[PDB]
DNA sequence: CTCGTG
DNA sequence: ACGGCACGAG
């Protein structure tokens, strides 16, 4: 009964996710960067009726914020092989051109399994869900993300732009890496005898035994939802010897 | 749809 | 030495 133990910490149960100890992120620009507002291709009415529930509840969530911007970039109706359930794809290229850029500070997956000892062999893997929405975009930098909404009807009038850390953008994996670390810190010090690593969104906790790991992914739990992020309940992975973490499957300690 | 990569 | 062309990705 993980899931009614930690009804906070499960994307299931919790509502979507906000980090409340990080502070709204500000996004520098390059020294010479200007706005850029790209045109919006015209979508077909299908590519916009898929993608119009999504834009619908992300505006309800208040992830999503009518705007006026001297920024735009291009929305794309990304799909699967057919006409059905789409998805709205920002393509930020020319913004992403324009931001700073920063060290990339998230290990690759191989160096980032080396530090896992043969005497940690019971695992937990967490999948947080919507990680970057988790952080929230300062008012200065939330401009910069803008697109076109348009729909016949009534709604909105022209650009939308986000509070969150949106997708596309170059450096979301690495500040939202970093901010869990900041978030996580704390976690790792009062847990001594647990390996728990970090990938972005996804992440691996190892314990010596059954029981501590038990426990310490009640502790995990717990902290992860009082600091405002996720996990999702459907792909948790508890208290395993063999897991799926990375592309890897990790077992006796192997790959 | 628009790019970058090979 | 090209430069059209899958392929991936925002």
């Amino acid at each position: 009964t993980w899931l009614s133990d930690f009804p906070q910490a499960w994307a299931e149960t919790g509502g979507m996710g906000l980090a409340v100890r990080q502070a709204p992120l500000i996004i520098p620009l390059k020294a010479t960067s200007t706005p850029v507002s790209i045109k919006q291709y015209p979508m077909s009415q299908e590519a916009r009726l898929g993608i119009k529930p999504h834009i619908q509840r992300l505006l309800d969530q208040g992830i999503l914020v009518p705007c006026q911007s001297p920024w735009n970039t291009p929305l794309l109706p990304v799909k699967k092989p057919g006409t059905n359930d789409y998805r709205p794809v920002q393509d930020l290229r020319e913004v992403n051109k324009r931001v700073e850029d920063i060290h990339p500070t998230v290990p690759n997956p191989y160096n980032l399994l080396s530090g896992l000892p043969p005497s940690h062999q019971w695992y937990t893997v967490l999948d947080l869900k919507d990680a970057f929405f988790c952080l929230r975009l300062h008012p200065t930098s939330q401009p910069l993300f803008a697109f076109e909404w348009r729909d016949p009807e009534m709604g909105i009038s022209g650009q939308l732009t986000w509070t969150r850390l949106p997708q596309g953008f170059k450096n979301s994996p690495t500040l939202f890496d970093e901010a869990l670390h900041r978030d996580l810190a704390d976690f790792r010090i009062q847990h001594p005898d647990l390996i728990l690593l970090q990938y972005v969104d996804d992440l691996l906790l190892a314990a010596t035994s059954e029981l501590d790991c038990q426990q310490g992914t009640r502790a995990l739990l717990q902290t992860l939802g009082n600091l405002g992020y996720r996990a999702s309940a459907k792909k948790a992975q508890i208290c395993q010897k063999q897991v799926k973490y990375l592309g890897y499957l990790l077992k006796e300690g192997q790959r």
